[PDB]
């Protein structure tokens, strides 16, 4: 039990997409959840006419699945004392942060392949298709010569995406920009940075790397990003080399990614009597859903 | 209850696929049913001294969701008397005639679509695919030596059929074959009538002219066959072209199709003040599910 | 719990052997049976007094020993429960179907294996060699000529073995002939050879496609027949290619076959630690054995 | 067909044929002059006297 409430609570702190999501769990013993594509309403209607006007609307019914047990295993030997305290509660703290990095890896895996996401406007026009902003990154460049000249790029593709979602009727405030290391790195020591450098941070950027307002938004650096690999969730979530490729994407507070918790952190102990040790190991079945795809403004860099 | 009691009722006597297939339910409320399709059940040997290794899951279960409600409307007037006598019952026994043909209908059509299964990857061994045997018989024809041309031919399917069925392991005590009217009219003499026994086990209700026992198994004509582009319960019961020219299908009874109801026949009476009307209205929420494709076979007759 | 019964009850059902063989079980928990062939002559007439009777030491005998156990390894994850969803039971028939269609694989495999057999060690006259006939059907191309050409050739070949087993002393009354599923589809193209004594449409008993009377003695179609070229119960079953061509055996029902069980079907549910999958597997010990490999009559067919 | 059928619709027409998959039943009661005991509304002109057949 102290070692599943050490794990807990480390994992609500590091866990930035804790709150940048719908946190649902499926209540039925059936490990499916049903969830309303748009949740938004225009309950504002004026009664001040005598015939109302209903306008026809439809929103898709959403159908997520949870079929990883995701799991971490620690095997403890016969000789060695494992509830001993000081060592599960230095077990506990590494699993939190190894699950809540791999939590904030399966986001934005989903969110990389949300990013080619074709909208069957023939089910519903108002669900407009994922964006593919694409601009170029100097990786070597120089010294105040290059650094500039990949930064305004960067900018710009900033101000597209964020057009492009303030178009689609998404409030500003309500916009959040994720960016990898290297690419924050050189969103620093630029003009962009020097022009736009109001360091909020906080609730988001306090625990995280500082917010660094550049147009009206904050941008958090993520530290756990995807990479050229896979992911344990499963083959849905494999990652291709033009995945990998994109370094940065801004959502909505609650309108662009659910998740469902149909098992939560539970943990158990059996004796691995084969290989002379017990085996420890936290588990829990989740998984992560991305509603309105449209609303990801995701950036692909390439080249230098 | 006078009506839910009539509409109720006809299904006993006209609903073929009552007992055709298997009669499950939606515990759960979110109106899902999951059908776990077994694919590794393979037999091994523990010689002794030999070391085993673990058996990796690999069932493709499938899921099916009660997404549509089928309903029947009625606007009676405040003058006339719905709760009146010979009305209502008049009333129940057409309303549950169309429900139990759509029904059946809506069986037929998923056995149609369910022709060209590809039967993927982790389920070939102890999966296979649909069956597309071909046939050319001339309805069109008054001539003696083309009339028993056509007979020869449909038989001959017929005995593709249950010899491509037979193959993969399925029982001929389990076997039922569905014919159009005008297929079961082309039939030769074959005059084994099953007359309460055609596949039916205490059933009393149902009245139909499977008179015919071809190749050791009944045979009984389907007057319900899709010939439109379009079906009540959901849009993916579309009819093609193609699939209205598939006229015999070869089945088994208890491996073949699962039903789920997620509400059974409720009769519900409102009154409408805005059109002066009291509305009657029965619905009820169900879903046909194609469990092992691979155990039925669809022919697709070309008239010359 | 109730999943042995399941299994059980589909057994019986499906496994033809079960009445086509002796049933035996070593009570002794030795893993071995020892049963004896049978050589007693009629050498007597001991006539006058004076003349002696000679002293014979003829004897011999057989063992047959359980070597491999057959179990089957159901993979049942955590969250699907088990104890009574209707599901245990459904997947009691498919264990079982599949532990009878081993079983009667097996039986067809000692049949095919002991067809040559040479001679016994002491060259016992009472103990003839093995049956094999060479057969051609020409079941590639059936352009309304060999149709029945390969008819004709099935009842020589089936001729042959019914007289070849009358001239060693076996009764019409036990003798029962199983044949390959395309063999018997090309016999029924041509029926005016079997005897048309169906009555009851069925098999010897079972519930298979048969011609209960042709050339006198049953014959039964197997679906589990030898395709592959390896078994569960060993190298001692594994098959060559000319053992896959036999596609028809002729034998007794009471003298050919003898199978043995030593332990019966044993069904225990374990917790698998590991790969979170409590596995539930059921597993029997038996062996079967040939006793008398001169009553069995088998027809090999190559090619056309 | 052959025989046609064995069950009659009525209990003693020539009923039970099922040609087109539905039954054909011989009428004997057919109206062939314009005179019926109801009134001008049944009454039966010349071309719908030439109608013998109703589905």
């Amino acid at each position: 039990e102290v070692y599943q409430n050490e794990v807990d609570t480390r994992f609500q702190y590091q866990a930035m997409f804790l709150g940048l999501s719908s946190q649902r769990s499926v209540a039925d013993r059936s490990n499916t959840y049903r969830i309303d594509r748009l949740n938004t309403s225009s309950v504002k209607g004026r009664t001040s006419g005598v015939a109302l006007e209903p306008t026809p609307v439809r929103n898709d019914k959403m159908l997520i699945v949870v079929d990883t047990v995701l799991y971490i295993r620690n095997p403890i030997d016969y000789q060695d004392d494992w509830t001993a305290p000081d060592f599960l509660t230095e077990m506990g703290q590494n699993n939190g942060s190894e699950f809540a990095e791999v939590f904030d890896q399966a986001h934005l895996i989903q969110l990389i392949k949300g990013r080619s996401w074709v909208a069957p406007a023939h089910l519903k026009p108002a669900f407009s298709d994922g964006i593919e902003i694409e601009a170029t990154i100097d990786s070597d460049v120089t010294t105040q010569a290059g650094m500039e000249a990949n930064a305004i790029a960067i900018n710009q593709a900033h101000k597209a995406g964020i057009d492009e979602l303030i178009k689609r009727k998404v409030p500003l405030n309500d916009m959040i920009t994720l960016v990898s290391t290297e690419i924050y790195s050189l969103l620093l020591e630029h003009p962009k940075l020097f022009n736009k450098d109001w360091g909020d941070a906080n609730a988001n950027g306090y625990k995280e790397r500082r917010a660094v307002l550049m147009n009206g938004i904050p941008v958090v650096e993520c530290t756990e990003f995807p990479d050229a690999g896979t992911h344990p969730l499963g083959s849905a979530y494999t990652v291709t080399a033009d995945d990998a490729k994109c370094r940065m994407v801004t959502f909505s507070k609650s309108r662009t990614l659910v998740t469902v918790e149909a098992k939560p952190f539970t943990s158990r102990i059996w004796d691995d009597e084969q290989n002379f040790a017990n085996v420890l190991d936290c588990y829990a079945m989740y998984q992560v859903g991305e509603r309105r795809p449209d609303t990801a403004a995701v950036v692909k860099f390439n080249e230098a």
